[PDB]
């Protein structure tokens, strides 16, 4: 029963929710898995930054 975050983590963790044109399903795709791999939060922001780059304008 976790309560605080970690230095890694926060930072990916507010870099997911910071992009806009993610779903509120995509989101919990990152994060969940974040949780689960913190070592390779780079690789998982890399993932929803290219989302987000997909779901954007032309």
């Amino acid at each position: 029963s976790d309560n605080k975050f970690n230095k890694e983590q926060q930072n990916a963790f507010y870099e997911i929710l910071h992009l806009p044109n993610l779903t509120e399903e995509q989101r919990n795709g990152f994060i969940q898995s974040l949780k689960d791999d913190p070592s390779v939060s780079k690789e998982i922001l890399a993932e929803a930054k290219k989302l987000n780059d997909a779901q954007a304008p032309k």
